[PDB]
């Protein structure tokens, strides 16, 4: 029942992107090219997403994050869940929310988080992702 | 968690078709055009399939139904389970039969019911479908 | 006992408008044209209104929201309940406050929330509305 | 208040004829209720309804009668066809208080609710609608 | 058959105003009976009548109200003045079956009997006529 | 929650009128011009209607009152309930009689009392009305 | 034991004034010209004073409020109790602090709150006053 | 302190005459209290008042007497007409401590409270106001 922590920094206020959890997570060199390449099954039981506000209080906007459990969206569609870029935020996703009740092959993504900001080009903050995951069937 | 009740009517004695429970369920606008556009995941925990016999007692035949759990069949193949078009029928499908153990994205069809009758062209009856289902991760 | 979540974004600091809950709620495509069109009775038991502060700290003003339980006001009259545009806010309305103790026909509005801001034209934040409602007498 | 039980019947429901039964001051099928107690009390509520279809049709007639319950009298004809009775088999259905907006006392000039019926069979006789309404009255005039 | 008890009141009986109360299809003072049960049953009979005068007049008003019982509806106004109530004192009178022709079932289009009242006092308010009719009904429509 | 006590005086033996409990209750400035301009909703849970007999014992007649729950009658129609103008009277109306089960906007008249007397033109008495009522959703 | 809520808005950062509770409270049309004019005794048991910060974070200053229980000050004297104009504040005054243990005639003030700001002329925020009061001896 | 009970009466209250009874140093109707104990004690409080109307008028006189309780002596005549007594029937009313500002000791030079009375009847005799005041005294002079 290991744990990983990584951070996507320098999130621009208007940058739109996707953080896919699986073989495509190049933002964490210790997960994509590490445990996955030497294992077969893995489930990401818990995802703690914490937005740390580096942005100046003079930046107007917000970062909306949409939690797609099947990687069937290439861009954000609903702007409901959002963090104000001026204040820190914390969010916890358990097993049921992120399709984390069954194993998956290390060649297939489990889920993704699509982030989209609508602020200025200045620095908006950082994303700290803590993934509590498990591995099975050692390779 | 909700209990959606809908129906398909004017099923002739020889009508052949498929009811795909998911985004293609145009029979019930309260499901395909409703909750499925307000959520990401859904699972159909129970399906109560009832056949109300509108047919005359002097008509012959029966309506067979196949419960395809993965929608790989586009037409009826097996006829082991059937309702006589002269007697009302009721059938219960729990989570295991209809792949309700796992959640699915609203762009994916969970399972389908292939229904085909062998009788004449007269009115055979109506299908009353009661899907007790849940939802998660609001859009 | 289903739940809906929707969001009215890009609330200008000086925009004045009304959010009516019922057939006129075009801000949520999954409620006005979804469940309501295929049901007869509905009561909105709980309304959680959360103001997320996207606005820069350089914006002076506030957004006053008035909860009219009979849709007899076309514009805000009392400026008591208000959110500072610089800080997040949360408010919970139970059954008694929003005339939510009896069913209503889907052709008639139940209540409305009139919002009025007195700040600058810049982005003031977003409104996140979580309506916990129930439906009865399937159509 | 006064508790009463009005049992009446709308007959000669052809398998193709459609209509609406409005409960309250427009209940022409039971003059004992529409023009009866409603002119002796200010407030009335229909706490319970028992709707029964007595099948007078023979086994050879194929069809059904679809009945829908409008609790606000804003529908003039049937729209959806979920609930239905077979024309060859007797049917029974019980509507409680919440289904028919019976939790609130109404002025006698208001129609509390209505039942819309529509047939999809032939033009012959299908059966009879036997309606039992258990009601309460308040504030005698 | 169905046994019912209809209690109603004709009010504002001035000490000088005279009139007639016809029991049956012309009982306008109690719409619960004239236009009520009479449209749900072919035959009705008024087994018992309790006629009471509630004296709302003060002791200073002098007079009386003379009431006569016509069991065949062939009288249009009071003729004799034997039975009477004092306007200052409450009065009670009980009419049994034979007095009001209540031994025979009548068609609902017929007036069973009537009570003619005539005052000989002043023009001020004298009291109220509270009428309780205990009746039976047969052959539901 | 409060217990407002007011009165209508100089009711002649033949005075005909209506007391509409709501914004049109000009008899008590503490109710129409007071709390009803500080709240949105109100319900009158109990009405104690007392008649104090100021009339001489040598005056005849009575005052009849009709408790219209929906204000559809603009004049007295029924006279089944009445107080003798020579004897003091008291009557109690609970929530069910006067439609107090539901709340109403302060621009709507809940119920009314139609009072009319048949006596002479002399002083008949006074109406003392005690409305035990509540309020909600302050303006 | 009724309750009132009112709000003094557009408090300038340098405005100095007094909020007197009684017949002189013209800021609340439902208290000065409502309940008081139709009653004799009244005591304001509790006063909840909440400062909502509408002011931009670029405004330097504070609003000092002094609670005079006998209306013997026409201007603020001590600057101890104060709210920062940049942040919300809440304060509760019980019966003993505001001379609220005995009734008073509706022609005499009970107490007053003297507010004085020393910031800029821009909008500094709003005052929300919730007075829980009681009335006696109906007029 | 000393507890006392002063029972007095203001008589010849015509059905049309109106006035005010101020309790304390201006209670001219009971010289035993206004000029009595108040000159022997610094502090007095009127803990309880029993106000009774003895009806000496005949049944023929129609009217009422409206009495209002001013607990701060800032009213000079009657304004509202909620509480009232019928002139033909004896009346009783009990004012406790809080109603008459009797929870605080007062200097003898202050009027604790007053009762304003106004009649709406004829000019004949209506009755008598019998007032019982139960009071306490402190700090003897």
């Amino acid at each position: 029942s290991e744990t990983f922590v990584f951070s996507k920094d320098n999130l621009a206020g208007s940058s739109s992107g996707a953080i896919t959890f699986g073989p495509s997570l190049s933002d964490c060199p210790a997960f994509s090219n590490g445990m996955l390449k030497a294992y077969h099954e893995y489930k990401i039981s818990m995802v703690i997403l914490e937005f740390v506000s580096e942005a100046s209080s003079q930046n107007s906007g917000s970062i909306a994050y949409e939690l797609d459990p099947h990687c069937k969206l290439n861009s954000l569609s609903s702007t409901i869940n959002k963090f104000g870029i001026t204040k820190p935020g914390k969010r916890a996703f358990t097993a049921s929310y992120i399709n984390g009740t069954e194993w998956h092959d290390v060649a297939e993504d489990q889920f993704r988080i699509l982030y989209k900001g609508n602020g200025s080009s200045s620095i908006a903050g950082s994303f700290r992702i803590t993934i509590k995951c498990q591995f099975h069937n050692p390779k």
